[PDB]
């Protein structure tokens, strides 16, 4: 009655996969990469790597990977007007895969309001149902910019939080029922990530991105102790997220 | 009387109270034998303090014959954090020299995505325990009110949050005491544990977990005087909660 | 018309009795012990003697005592999940009375909500009516923990105070109409006892319990001048509330 | 006129005003003879300042022929504090050399458990005085508004508290002045007496009681200049309120 | 149309009279005494002369006086329970007039609520109409103690001010239509007189009373410059308000 | 146009504007001739600054032929302060060598007891002026908004106070400008004059009155720079407002 | 569809004209004078030149001027009761034009309420329609004094701002549809001009007027950098706004 | 999918994105070529920083064939500030050696007088673009939300202001992206730009304009680090926005 045995749940989790970020150290930080049946959130300031990571995953999710990962299709929801297919050209070149094939395997939609964003996710649930195992990654860049927009006054916050919680619980269910990785970007405020308890709870992994030495970037697990193991160095290139020169 | 028992009848009922070993002798002594039936035991602390290791360890130890005539039984696990991992149970089962698949078959598992969902799940749990009493010995809720923080984050709805929270916890008390099961729940901090008077009253035993020297952990009775007897040292391994190797 | 002569009231008060606490000095502090036709409130921190006193009275109320007190039955309402018949075994042993007889003379009920607690007290009024003089003591441990639980927000206090006042006025009437002692425990807050004017007015005697030297305890009349006569020393043993070594 | 008397008619009415001795000559001088009829006299102070001794002493002295042609009469005692004790009246009766049972037969007594109950009782008192005027000489309310504090403790209902309180006190004034009885009431402090403008206006005389040297007490006119004539020393004994033995 | 010529109004004002206070200097301060077609307000602390002045005017208003004043009857409204016909005996003795005659010419009523006080004033308007020129003085001791009583919370002030303004405008109309002096007493608060703008506007003359040397008193025009002409010394005796020894 | 005049038609209307001498040459120079028609002139100040003397003096000077072809006329006086005294007009008439009864016949007088009454009176004034234009030259309101302070003293009704006040003052402006009468009003201070923007806008000229050296007074244009031309010295005598005898 | 080509709009703007202020430097500051198809706002303290400028424009708007300006008629809305045709006599004399002709070309109306002011502007729109090109200037002295009057409390501001915005948008439309200059005066507050964003946006040019040396005045563009080019010196004479002696 | 495109289809759509030169090479480099289509570009700054010169310059440059295959097209200009001046376009057209009347015929222009009017105008714009796509290339809104400040200036209506503002800006985004037009808007500051999160999110590029040395101006990417590449120097001439002559 709404319950599985731990054995049945184990059978379900044996299908969990990781999508490489393109950086070895970053993957190790994540235990292999962006994990399915979970929401992974990346937040930071501008030029920390959020967009490069989103675009890189658009390519790596289509590639055969570790643990028998066969690759698959991607859904990209864009609230920021930042998706640029041309970036995928350089990234696909790096990974030696055809441009048009990469572009044919990414489905894309702009969201202009928070209500629209929620409608899109209902469409996404239907598409994942059409045939499971085809799509492996859902990207939302970004997760709640539109919720700040649509409920900006300090009197409408109750409805904002309710709508946000509803969307995120549906996003959790989507990730876990259909065995897809959900990657989302988020903004910061006076810094801390926005969304409060709701977004903190919904995300299974939260990554703070900041600038490193020169052109290097640093990824860290948010609210984790200040220790090196909880941090990873990566570089940004025309080929996407990658490893430092070394 | 209507709704009253004699102290003798109640004594007969309490003679069947049991404890489930935590895997640590010192922790068990602190608890008077382990996680106690006809009661709610709450464990709270920061990240990597032992909450998840204790939850998973209890999934195995609740199935083993133990002290005080404890015969072992089945477990129900409600997961609000997306943290349950059967593979941890395999390592802990190895430690206790018991079959993996048998351990996994004896744990019923459900994710909760909203506070309303969590309460519905607990109504199903009452039905399951009732189907045949004495089969299930442990109900785990990891965690008890993260979803109430989520669903009632803006103030002005706090009254309804407190009412729903109190209602769930009074039902939990009645479940633990009517069906003689131990209820183990985890909780977050904000440091002091969240939940205020409601959760403080509902729990019969409250445990703060914190990091000790090196890889050791420390369990303490919350709101108790600063004295050694109210504290216990334990260790965390791939085999679960255990004793320090001194 | 709702009035008695002072003579008739005197005839009524001539039946007032005291139930020994088990401690001579404590009894002297109370004028003989826990007094009938009145509410006596004991508050303090943990391990001050509240539970030991409740359990001790479960036995002493059944014993013949000073002033021709013949002993009688007890009703115990438990909001804290702290009643333990096993404690009564040691206390009965101390007073050389049979265990099963002691347990048969105590009626017991858990209250899980404040509304439930009030319903229980309405049942209690009916039971006392069935035959007066059978029951001599009503214990409520504790008096208003559940009222803090059920009305925790700062907007529901009006209804909380009204419900609390209603319960306590009925408790006063129960104690005085049926000539029973009412003993209740209470918590403290930033320390002072909770309940404010309502509980202060309802209780005829209020006792602060605190830790003394070593294992000794101290009982005092709350809000009374700082003088020795208003204080008493007692000890806690397996046999319940008792006198210090001396 | 309609509702008006000539000063002569009012003079004839006031010629029947009487005083009830407090048992203390100095206290009586302070009051102009004792507790005055056609008026409310309020006594307030801390614990063990004399309020209860004065209430009980008046239960006896109101029955004795006295100065100014006072013939003695019966007493009504409304008890909100659970403090009335006929046995005190026996000791005070002994002092004044009068029979116990006669003293007790001449005092009518009722407990009030709510403010609404207290007001209902006062309506019955008006009826009783009316049954045959000149029989009752004293109405005691110990205490006047503890129950109003209880029944309206949260703010927001303060308006209704003040309205009910004012209504009761205007009725009390009319009772004292229409039926030529002295009204004596006790009150708490919070230091200044509670009740604000309403109780200040309703009472014709207000007395603060405080502790003097050793076992002596001091009565003072409230809000009066710091001068000796506005103060009186009295003593408390088993025989009630009396004069200091200097 | 609701207007008189200044000539007709002059004819009306030619009938204005003064009632001596009993003190020569006090009368000079007032231009002859208490003036008709006007409200005169006296405020101060206790034992400043308010009651002595009220009682003195009860006698002097009946005496032939300066400017052809023939004397007349008085109406006394008592909100404070302070009117004492016996004081008039000594005052009448001073002025060598019969006691019973003085008492027969004063009509008296207690007011127990502010609504009652307003009803009484409506009765007074009717009585003055029965035959003008019979009554010369209306005393209200005090003017708004009952309005503070009936509207004590800070939420009912709107209705309080409206009722107070309505009463005072009717009082102005009574004084000016029927050519009677209206004398009222008032309390002070943190000192300043209570009533604010409403009472300040309604009163044509306002008098502050304070204690002078020894048993002397001082009357001053409130809010007037600090100069001797705006002040007068008077004495209080068994014969009422009078002149200093000198 | 509908509701518009040519500047020529308006010029013809303004050619009939007149001034009423204050009795003081220097005051008149300050005002450009005296109290001006088709305008409201407001005078405010403390007690005994000249407001009442000016009001009464104008009652006489408005009846005298004067400078600029002023022919004299009748006066309407609305009295909210109970300060109008025809006998003052007799002394002022003596100064100007005119008959008393003629002066008194030419002043129409009414008391206002409420703000609603004051507004009703002004509607009657509009009717009277209309009965035959050119008869009345001066409308005095002493004072303009004391009764609005009275009738709306508690906040929360301030909106209605401001609306009623604005409505009365716009009617006053229209009365002054439609019927070519001077409107003179007195006002209180709280220092700055009360009435805020509403009264500031409605008045065309505002005069502050204050005490000068010895028995002299000073009139000044409110809110004007500190310069001598904006000030005038005048004297007060039994004959009214006059010039200083230097 | 509600749009013009830039060419058609150019044809419309080619008819834009300027009305000289009477001061050469002031005109240069304005680019020729008061500009049509726009609102020009002048604010300042008293005696800064607002009224002199209004009256001067009443004459100069009728005079042939630079750029082929033929002169025309004027509408003057007066909320302050300050328009004086006699001033125009001296100004017309300066410009050598007949008095009666100047006065016949100015239409005039007083506004007594803000609603009235808005009704007047609706009449004005109709008059401008009767035949375009006849009227060249609309003066409003002042623009929103009556809006402060009619909405003075801090609770009615929403409706005030809405009404003010509505009037000003209609005023913009009037100026631009009928090719007329709109000149308005405004007050200042704690200094800054009143009206906030609404009036700031509606006005195309805003002029601060202040006192200069001796009798000279200074006009500046409000909120512009502190530089000489943004300022102009002018003089005030019986002939209106003019150039300094030099 | 329903509402989704493949990345390839979206790539084909973005291949038609164009840039409109600002007239300044350095400014263009800062913008990646100029004002970009399928996006909103916002420029804000103080007075005389270049906002109006840029708006007018774009009216001409949008009509010229340019880099990246830009063919030129028509412009829609919505004017909330009353600042559009075709004569400026004549000077700028001269600089670029193009006919005046042709330039003016290719700009459609409308004033907005209210925020509701502004939104209605944008609905007409959507219709016009749709009449035949590819004709219009640029929509200018000068300025974007001055009228929203005006129409919702009092707080309490801020919720509705934010909702209307968000709705307009989401429509603007959809207009820019559906019909492949560049949207250029100006904005005020209060220093930081007004509009909060809503306007920050809606604009894809935000430019702060400030004054440089002498007559130079500086354009910067808002909220970007203090670095030279994020800034550009340009000059303002009668010919519009141009490069500095160094």
């Amino acid at each position: 009655p709404g319950f599985l045995t731990a054995f049945e749940y184990s059978e379900k989790r044996k299908m969990v996969f990781h999508i490489t970020t393109g950086s070895q150290e970053f993957d190790k930080l994540l235990g292999g990469g962006i994990e399915s049946m979970a929401i992974t959130e990346a937040f930071g300031e501008f030029r920390t790597g959020k967009t490069q990571l989103s675009h890189t995953l658009c390519v790596t999710a289509q590639l055969p990977g570790a643990g028998g990962y066969p690759g698959g299709k991607i859904i990209f929801i864009d609230t920021e007007n930042t998706f640029r297919p041309d970036r995928l050209r350089d990234i696909a070149d790096r990974f030696n895969v055809d441009h048009d094939a990469v572009l044919d395997n990414v489905l894309y939609a702009r969201a202009y309001t928070s209500e629209h964003q929620m409608e899109l996710l209902d469409y996404v649930a239907a598409k994942f149902h059409e045939e499971a195992g085809i799509f492996k990654l859902l990207i939302i860049d970004s997760i709640m910019a539109l919720f700040r927009v649509d409920f900006s006054g300090r009197g409408e916050l109750a409805e904002r939080q309710q709508k946000l919680a509803q969307m995120l619980s549906r996003l959790q269910k989507i990730s876990e029922e259909y065995n897809v990785a959900v990657f989302v970007t988020n903004q910061m405020t006076a810094k801390k990530p926005i969304g409060g308890h709701i977004l903190a709870h919904a995300s299974t992994t939260r990554i703070s991105l900041r600038k490193g030495r020169g052109e290097l970037r640093i990824a860290k697990i948010y609210d984790s102790p200040e220790m090196p193991e909880n941090e990873a160095t990566f570089a940004i290139t025309a080929g996407g997220i990658g490893d430092a020169k070394e």
